């Protein structure tokens, strides 16, 4: 359903769903083959050397977590796999009512067209489109939320990557900009179910794997952030005082991983700071009614003003007055900023998907496992790992990497 057709990485091009795209911003780069999923949501099965300049090698730079594989992702085969392990992944968090409500924001969650210098002019900024090369030959401009793309030199850095903009701070300032996430659905983490065992650097192998899906759905929450421009400055940490080996390090956790996480991590944030983030928002998101209501023109005919201005009107869940005037209903702004923060967070998705997770944020790597989600013998969008007939669907068995120890390779210990 979410994503309505099967894709294979060798299906010819036809230019809309299939096609060879740049991505502006990113410098002189040669067109990659991109796979479109879903509305506004675009997946390039390549290693990510595209988005950082200095980050277009993929051999092991000079002397932690951290696995390099330079070969993987290069062959037809690979990147096929990851097209299906990737598209398998969305179907799996949209068949939760969680997903499906968090899939929901993230194409609704349109990145602000506030691109031009005159303020009453409203335009597009070019960070948040890609160049789809169409059967004619020529560029067609499309603007797109997500890119899920492969890991670049470290396999493991799953993370967030957007362009940024001259003067505009889009990720923090209400008006979002489209997110590239590095994410490989061919690894998995390792991790331990004993709280005191998990939150311990030296002790555990990594005896049970997490479910991909949670991975995924811990991106793109994280992805939603910044999409709707409400992300929490990096500068902002939690100087951990809750583990004795992180204070011991003097280790610190931006309080954006802590929310993204939810449960008890979440409450590390105190409430002072909490209202403080909210009240800022809730100013960025009347800057953004502000400028619609002053906005007389718009650029690109591929829509009209009265229909972009209903576009954000939804987006932010703004009101309309009378007169036609937008406005920040506090409650309405309350409620969308709390389900983008409170109730999409890692911890909601573990008690949909009923899977065995980490408890904490605040934990440490165990290992790095390979794995192969695309069988249905292995993975299922219903199960995961925890097959229904299967032996393996109690007790977590699926995800315990000592009976199911087929569907996992060790390739990496961190302990
Ligand atoms: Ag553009
Ligand atoms: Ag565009
Ligand atoms: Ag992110
Ligand atoms: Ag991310
Ligand atoms: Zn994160």
């Amino acid at each position: 359903m979410f994503v309505n057709k099967q894709f294979n990485y060798k299906d010819p091009v036809n230019g809309v769903d299939i096609a060879y795209i740049k991505i502006p911003n990113a410098g002189q780069m040669q067109p990659v083959k991109a796979f479109k999923i879903h509305n506004k949501i675009w997946v390039i099965p390549e290693r990510d050397t595209f988005t950082n300049p200095e980050e277009g090698d993929l051999n092991p730079p000079p002397e932690p977590v951290s696995y390099y594989d330079s070969t993987y992702l290069s062959t037809d085969n690979e990147k096929d796999n990851y097209l299906k392990g990737v598209t398998k992944l969305f179907e799996r968090i949209y068949s939760t009512d969680l997903g499906r409500m968090l899939l929901t924001s993230i194409v609704r969650g349109i990145p602000f067209w506030g691109g031009s210098t005159i303020d009453t002019e409203l335009k597009v900024i070019d960070t948040n489109c890609i160049n789809v090369i169409q059967p004619d030959g020529s560029y067609r401009s499309e603007e797109l939320n997500l890119v899920i793309i492969g890991p670049s030199a470290d396999i493991i850095q799953f993370e967030c990557k957007s362009f940024g903009h001259d003067v505009l701070n889009l990720t923090r300032n209400g008006y979002g900009s489209t997110q590239y996430i590095r994410f490989s659905p061919d690894f998995t983490f390792g991790f331990e179910e004993s709280l005191e065992v998990d939150t311990n650097p030296l002790l555990g192998a990594g005896k049970f794997a997490t479910d991909p899906a949670v991975t995924l759905a811990h991106e793109l929450i994280h992805a939603e952030h910044r999409l709707y421009g409400i992300a929490i400055n990096p500068n902002r940490v939690f100087k951990v005082n809750t583990n004795a080996y992180y204070e011991m390090s003097g280790l610190e956790v931006s309080f954006e991983e802590l929310r993204t996480f939810g449960g008890h991590d979440a409450k590390f944030i105190d409430s002072l700071q909490e209202n403080e983030f909210r009240l800022y928002y809730y100013n960025k998101f009347k800057d953004v009614a502000s400028t619609l209501n002053k906005a007389k023109s718009i650029i690109g005919t591929t829509a009209s003003l009265q229909y972009m201005k209903n576009v954000f009107k939804e987006k932010y869940l703004l009101s309309e007055d009378t007169s036609g005037k937008f406005s920040v209903d506090k409650l309405k702004f309350d409620k969308l900023y709390k389900m983008l923060t409170e109730i999409y967070t890692e911890d909601n998705f573990v008690n949909f998907f009923k899977v065995i997770n980490r408890k904490t944020y605040l934990n440490f790597d165990k290992a790095v496992f390979r794995i192969n989600i695309v069988p249905d013998e292995n993975y299922t969008i219903k199960d995961g790992f925890n097959l229904k007939g299967a032996n393996l669907s109690t007790n977590f068995n699926g995800q315990n990497t000592e009976i199911n120890s087929r569907n996992f390779t060790r390739l990496k210990n961190f302990t």
